């Protein structure tokens, strides 16, 4: 049993219990708050001291506390009610008091339980169950939209893992150049579905296709169909992982020139620079990407051409000053660097193509042993 | 101002402002429990009297406990820290006591506060953080495809909404087609882009659409453009509300960036261009190899054999087209370019076999060195 | 002996037979020049008719031409000599003749056989082999110094192919590490090497961790030495064809503890984090922030702006760089991120402006808020 | 402007202009041989005269003349054609030849510009252009996979001349180590890098060392970076050139010297708006930054290194035990929002984000706290 307690101690002992008690008169007036030194911002809570215990509840409170005191008598029995403070800066969630009548002046001692952390972690949890609601929902919003784009289309597309190099979708387009149905490739590892064709060889020619970016599609022929497809591939990462697009035309099938021009591009021996009025580079054809021994297209798309010419700043300002002059310079020679510090011997040539908004360069680079 | 209350009236508002609390003796041991009627049991604890503290709790809430208390003195403050005990059925429960050191016999009074319903709720928010976590990731997956298979589809394609009529999403090549980029036509009025007669007749099809998912094709002009299209409708449903999406066709038979600029390239390139047959027998030429040759014309020239612009010509010819078509490319061939008036040009030509099942191509990148 | 024949059709045989020739009057002037049209084009050498020919000859085709035809008499036969001619601006090319004179001016015939397609191609491909020969020891250089700097390194390097999988060479410290000869591993798929790996994912672990750049190296275990070991990826092109560079360190074998932690916080936390130029130009970004934004590479957004992956765009970028710029900090700037595939992602970036005097940096940490 | 010609002249001025002359029927037989005068080795091609014109050629050659013979108008023109004879060997040699048909018996009258020297003169040179392409790729493809191995290998080299003493090549790690950039080093003494050192002596220091099998690292103060550095010599011979090999390292292995990244990232934990803090798998807090510290009103770094993140934390374990939880299964945690505990009893609100860095003996939580009051 408890040994000698004085009312001192006692005080302070239900004042660490509980987080907020009220020492009641029999009349209804607050005569004591022992608020908790252990709960967070008190001691501010004074001002109830004196007041009437109707400034500190609401109304239906007050109520709740009437009718729960109604019978309550000393030393034989307590009760517990949640009551509701005016105050949400002082208590925002219900407080459980239970509740004492006193022997001496019949006053109530009322001892409560801050609801409040409960609450808020469990709060906290349905805010979370409704974020996730909203999550899944655009999730399959997004599916849809995806999946409805990808059937509708008119171009034969496929995708494939960069892990498995298997089939991960495809549309009936596609599916109809192949030979099969949607779900009969779904699945099917795309290098097979190609004669004389590997996995690792097949994806290391795509992907470096896409790397390049060049246009210059790979000509394959269908297993199940026996057409001749051209593929065209395209790299792109996906939540953090890289995924294969195919674009599949069937081969045989005026405006000969711009074909013609377009071939040169991506597959003429000399390297095509397109850049801006100061030499950042737009685009290049695979040419140029093999001759400097850049890993993609995309790596140097940005980038100044200087990073690639031996004299740096000289080459460029004398690009820059030949073209902006005559519009067209001639014949230069200079090295090409790769980013491992090698050099290429290098004639340039370049035309200013006129523009009132975008200016731009296009270079012939050739090597020259 | 608390009056003095008999020592069983104070056991009892003890009991009840706590949810829990232990009386334990100095040397260690749990002297009394006491339980609070109006909160949830934790079971028959009734047996932890007599008998250690440390056997009720944790290695570590027994070092805990241990670390915490022995500061403790008589009415100069009290502690707080989280205990995990073990109940006489073995299992563990978390509780925050404050602990306080009694003047009587220098034991230590536990108050303690329930932390089973926060751990409760604890368990619940992790597994949720995973699944708002999973389901971040598929969204993220999801979308970055339907981004990418729109870009790349060489389909034209517009994605209108329904309730909005505005122009939600769209393709480059819809945007060719339109006559904008991207950026431009986001967020565009869809009835002030396919133009028909009698302003925007395309919001009848809307109303079509509204209530069939469905109309037949139409016939329109792209007011950016001035182009005739063809617009094929059809509407789903992405999360609840409709979406349009439309094809596009050219009603005639759409050039982007690169084929212009490469044409540029040709025709005011500084370097020849030469197309031929594997004949040699030249089908194209630009106006720098024209001005290069001090040929008249383009026409003139057309039709004409290599060999008769090259110094060394069947010679060059069969070199250039031998070579070109073991390895698809020939870096640097230095040779002359006779004129037909003025003096043979010293030139360095660069060749590509375009090949082709029906009819291979070659190209010659023609340079005049001083 | 043979028919008869019209006086044209003399001419025409006799300009057919020679690739091409010149009548040359008694007293040296070029009364007419035929060419052969089967024949490829000299240029219009009919401007020569009216001259003496000595002008359209070198100084030795002069003096040679004398010799020979001062000699030659009608009905004596015939006699050849080997002249170049001089072109206008001021080239050359040699024609072998065939001199007859003829009884009825006593002018000269010259019949003639065109050398361009022949002359100095011997030469050349002398050169040509000597060439070879040159660019054969450098060849010889740079193998054996290759073969040195990767045999005595103290990285242990391995060499594999993109195409097979195949290790295509490795020096004697890789050997080590994955226990085995030289010779038994030249040739070896290298994913058969580490536990519980296959050709294509793990081909696509270490692409797709190279073209990240993320320090944070793959575990495996090799199967020979069944040592933990820990492998760094670098993807390089070489004429064309890219190949696989690995790095290799054991798992169980800098100097900082807050450095490396840092260091592994860039690149495996979850922020994205940036650093740029102080004009906005990305110098450096981590794993997460490629994934943000869905890039392909680190070198695919290296060297580019800032503004690319802003939704605002430059606007933007203005707004965020001159905040930072004098306030030094900025807690919550909200914005929109952007793909290259035209995507919109929520996001709170936290901008540092390092200051320093030279050339300061600015560090975004990037999250992705819903 | 030709004059008049007798007509056995026109005959040797066409025998002596081309090199092989045929004249024939309109039936398709040899009627006379009119080889080159100057080309006496053509005489015995006589015997050609009575065959027809198809033993002594190939079946191709045979159809390419029949179609171009059928082609021509007599009196209207002439045609070119390559055709391949049988010469007195198996071999078979192409001719150039140029078809008129003569109004006077519809006979066709071949004249012949041999081929031969031409066609020998492509075969040549078409083999030349492939060689020399081929060479190239070769070339390039070694020297790359050489100037890769050397860039990415942490091993620091210096390859230097033995017959200059001068640099020929090295990589970034050796020029870290030297404190100099790439293109500043080339060409350079390399006894002139290290404090106090001649050429000469130098190279003969580093030859004899090299020939030491068991050898010793050559301490050096490197003139630029001022740095001690300890040198280890390999002589080797590449292609008649000798050359050495100069591996190197810091002679003080305590310092790591860092990169750019480490600099800058060490100025965003010191420098930068984001609280990070470091704690062990319990939460222990290991490491905090100014932001931190400022965030929750901590006195100082050393008064919270060893508290529990759960100390900062308002609503405490559970925040932790949620964080950690998670974080160990994903690996990362994007954004949980919380409060933090400020003076006086006083709360902010945060986002964290959350990663946890796996190890063997020592996994790491790192948190990345935000502000968000």
């Amino acid at each position: 049993s408890l040994p000698s307690l004085a009312p001192d101690l006692v005080r302070d002992l239900i004042a660490t219990a509980a987080d907020i008690s009220l020492l009641v008169s029999q009349e209804g007036v607050v005569r004591e708050v022992m608020a908790n030194p252990h709960h967070p911002s008190f001691g501010q809570l004074s001002e109830w001291e004196g007041r009437p215990l109707e400034e500190v509840l609401t109304a239906e409170s007050v109520a709740k506390f009437r009718l729960r005191s109604e019978g309550l008598e000393p030393g034989r029995g307590s009760v517990a009610v949640e009551l509701n403070h005016i105050d949400p800066r002082s208590f925002e969630f219900p407080i459980r008091y239970i509740l004492h009548r006193l022997p001496a002046d019949r006053s109530i001692l009322m001892l409560g339980r801050d609801l409040r952390p409960i609450a808020e972690v469990q709060q906290q949890l349905v805010a979370a169950q409704l974020a996730m609601e909203r999550d899944y929902e655009t999730q399959r919003e997004m599916e849809t939209r995806y999946r409805v784009v990808l059937d509708v289309s008119r171009d034969p597309m496929v995708l494939v893992s960069m892990s498995t190099g298997r089939i991960v979708d495809l549309n009936s387009a596609a599916g109809l150049l192949l030979g099969g149905v949607r779900q009969d490739l779904l699945g099917a590892a795309i290098a097979q579905e190609f004669e004389g064709r590997r996995r690792g060889e097949f994806m290391e020619t795509m992907t470096n296709l896409a790397a390049t970016e060049s246009a210059a599609p790979v000509e394959v022929l269908a297993r199940r169909s026996q057409k001749r497809l051209l593929v065209v591939p395209r790299v792109f990462r996906a939540a953090g992982e890289r995924l294969l697009l195919c674009q599949i035309d069937p081969a045989d099938a005026g405006d000969e020139l711009s074909e013609n021009l377009a071939r040169l591009y991506h597959e003429g021996v000399d390297g095509i620079v397109f850049s801006d009025a100061d030499g950042t580079i737009r685009g290049a054809n695979e040419a140029f990407l093999n001759m400097t021994d850049s890993s993609s297209l995309a790596a140097i798309r940005g980038r100044s051409i200087a990073d690639f010419l031996a004299r740096g700043s000289v080459d460029l300002r004398v690009l820059i000053d030949s073209v902006r002059r005559t519009g067209q310079l001639r014949l230069y020679a200079t090295r090409l660097t790769t980013d491992f510090a090698g050099q290429i011997a290098a004639e340039i040539s370049a035309t200013w193509l006129d523009d009132r908004e975008r200016p731009l360069l296009v270079l012939v680079v050739r090597d020259t042993s």
